[PDB]
């Protein structure tokens, strides 16, 4: 299961095995690693309540060696939560016409459950290229939530969101989303494959989420209105996200309370051995 797969009969655009020496951090001509409570301009908090301050401290995120990335949350003696977030240089992430984009990565949560989960939000996602530098045509543009996960719980939902918020089509601020329990091992436990496929080879196309190649989630294109589907699809395409947020509204929604807590355990690493892009067609 290791490393990025060689896949038969589709091309690798891109792709990071975040291969490289203890403690170094992940490329920047690939990342962008975003600082603080929000873009420039834009919402306040990440447009989610989360409370960490986001940095480029090799503390919060840093190769293992071992080739995975490490995205870890901490909680300083003064009580700031801390964190990473990066988002990749390139956004023309997109299916070729009639053809499917693969997006994937290899991914153990951060090891970590009950009480002292509470907060903990692990996420793998995409957003709309025409989002970078404006920060308030979301939800137009589109997010593909591929992987996140809260409070330790062994559960992987997969979300869409779309059209405008609140409300909308996709029942913003929720999205159109399912989830199921990881396979085999907990989410926390051991890595897990988690894929998303947007395919445009058929009619209606389709939106598709999975967990170690288990389907749970589809969306399709004769789900939503002609306006709305186009919104999050005509553009050049997606850039990519991964980080751990702690707290705001997910994590507080699930747990039903505001998260963190005084027992929420700092320190409890996201892992990921890669990320990566691939066309259908070799
Ligand atoms: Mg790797």
């Amino acid at each position: 299961g290791s490393s990025v797969p060689a896949y038969s009969g589709w091309t690798l655009v891109w792709a990071d095995d975040f291969t490289g020496p203890a403690g170094s951090l992940p490329s920047s001509e690939n990342w962008i690693f975003d600082t603080g409570h929000s873009y420039p301009g834009g919402p306040d908090n990440w447009g989610t309540g989360e409370i960490q301050r986001y940095t480029d401290d090799p503390a919060n995120v840093s190769l293992d060696g071992n080739g995975n990335l490490r995205i870890t949350p901490l909680r300083s003696a003064s009580g700031e939560w801390t964190s990473a977030r990066i988002e990749t240089r390139r956004a023309d992430f997109k299916p070729a016409p009639g053809g499917v984009l693969r997006i994937e990565a290899r991914i153990q949560l951060p090891n970590v459950t009950g009480e002292a989960a509470l907060g903990y939000w692990p996420a793998f996602w995409a957003l709309g290229s025409p989002y970078r530098g404006d920060y308030w045509n979301w939800p137009r543009i589109g997010e593909f939530d591929i992987m996140e996960n809260v409070n330790g719980l062994n559960r992987v939902w997969g979300v869409l969101h779309c059209g405008v918020a609140p409300g909308g089509p996709c029942n913003e601020y929720d999205g159109l989303g399912n989830s199921r329990e990881c396979p085999g091992t907990t989410c926390q436990a051991g890595m897990h494959t988690y894929r998303f496929e947007w395919d445009t080879s058929r009619s209606p196309n389709e939106l598709r989420w999975y967990v170690d190649g288990q389907h749970y989630h589809t969306i399709r294109q004769d789900q939503l209105d002609a306006t709305t589907w186009s919104n999050m699809t005509g553009h050049g395409g997606y850039f990519l996200l991964l980080n751990v947020a702690m707290g705001g509204a997910f994590p507080d929604g699930v747990a039903g309370h505001a998260t963190p807590t005084s027992a929420t355990v700092p320190g409890r690493s996201m892992i990921v051995d890669y990320v990566g892009v691939w066309q259908s067609g070799g």
